[PDB]
């Protein structure tokens, strides 16, 4: 990346700000602003680029073989029994929560068995995370 | 990426800003902007680019050959059981929740077995995660 | 990265700020700004570039051959009761939580068994947790 910004409020070039009860009299401003941006990103020069693969099986005996790949979830129990019993009883359950395996973001790339990659690979998570509020 | 931005209220490139309750007399303002702005992104050059994939088998002899992929998701159990049994009570569920694998955002790319890529992979997430609000 | 920027509340390139209950009287601001930005990013000059696989099996026996992936999850339990008995009771639950496995962000990139990768590979993150706010 180049320039990765995260502002809670407020972002200004240039902020002439004034608030609330406030008198602003006699005021001169004067302002020249000359920016300039120049960006040369990502710029390649490849002559030749080879990528190769070959496989040769000759009069061979193969048996048995597995190839299995990642993230391989095999034979996962979740279990939350919620059990209440009551007798002569108040409850005030204002904000209860109950959560299991809650996902916000899941970002995958290039997850495989074989790869062969040439370039960029770029990932960029802005958020404000609030799970609970209870005024 | 080049330029990513997360601001919470306001973004100004130039802000004259008053806010309430203000006495704004006797104001004189000048501005000038020379903004210039150039972007050269993602150039390539290629005079020549090979990907070869060769396979080839004589007179082989190949059993019980087995290739899984990634994500093998087996024999998952999920049990969440709420057994609520009452006598003369009283409840005040305001907000109660009850939740199971809750995604919000999920983003595959290239998730293979055998994979052979060339240029440009980009995720970008933005947001504002707010779960639960109970006033 | 070149610039990451994480601000909490403000950021300004230039700020004439007045907050409140203020007299500003009398003022005279002159500004010139002559700013000037030139990036040169991720140049590359390759004049070739070779990426080779080769397996070659000849008059061979295999037998009994197992290969797995990274991120392997097997038999795996998550048990969580919750058995609430009550007589005579009262119960005030303002904010109760009951969380199990709660991601926010997963990223992955090149989560293989055999990669060749030439390039970049990039992963940001900016956010504020905030996970329970009981008032
Ligand atoms: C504001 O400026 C003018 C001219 O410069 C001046 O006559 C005036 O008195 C100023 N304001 C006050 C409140 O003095
Ligand atoms: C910017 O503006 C001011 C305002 O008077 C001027 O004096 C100055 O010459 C200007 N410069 C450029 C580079 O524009
Ligand atoms: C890529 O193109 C030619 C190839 O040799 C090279 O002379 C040139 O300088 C390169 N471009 C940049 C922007 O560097
Ligand atoms: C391996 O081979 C034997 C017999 O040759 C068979 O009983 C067994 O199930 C095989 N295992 C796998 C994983 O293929
Ligand atoms: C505002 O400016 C004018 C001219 O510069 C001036 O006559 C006037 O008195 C100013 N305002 C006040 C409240 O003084
Ligand atoms: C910008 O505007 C001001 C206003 O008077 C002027 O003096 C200056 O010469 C200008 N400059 C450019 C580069 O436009
Ligand atoms: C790509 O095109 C030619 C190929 O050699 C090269 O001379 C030129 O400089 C390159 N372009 C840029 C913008 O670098
Ligand atoms: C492997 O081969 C044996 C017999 O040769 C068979 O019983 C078994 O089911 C095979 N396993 C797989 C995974 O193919
Ligand atoms: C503000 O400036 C003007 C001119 O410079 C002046 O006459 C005036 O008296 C100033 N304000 C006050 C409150 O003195
Ligand atoms: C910037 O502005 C001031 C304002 O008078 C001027 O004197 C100066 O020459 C300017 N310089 C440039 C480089 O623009
Ligand atoms: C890449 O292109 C040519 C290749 O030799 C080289 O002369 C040039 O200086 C390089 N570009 C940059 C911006 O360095
Ligand atoms: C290995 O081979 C034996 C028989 O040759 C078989 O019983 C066993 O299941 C095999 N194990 C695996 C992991 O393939």
């Amino acid at each position: 990346s180049i320039d990765v910004k995260y502002i809670g409020v407020k972002s200004a070039y240039v902020s002439y700000d004034v608030q609330k009860r406030t008198i602003y009299l006699n005021i001169t401003n004067t302002l020249n602003i000359t920016n300039n941006n120049y960006y040369s990103v990502e710029v390649e020069n490849i002559t030749a680029q080879v990528q190769f693969s070959k496989t040769v099986i000759g009069k061979a005996r193969l048996n048995n073989i597995t190839i299995i790949g990642p993230l391989d979830m095999k034979q996962i129990d979740y279990t939350v029994p919620t059990v209440i019993a009551e007798e002569m009883s108040y409850m005030y359950d204002f904000c209860t929560l109950i959560s299991i395996k809650v996902h916000n973001i899941v970002l995958m790339m290039q997850v495989t068995v074989t790869t062969t990659y040439f370039g960029h690979s770029e990932q960029i998570s802005q958020e404000r995370y609030q799970y609970v509020d209870c005024g």
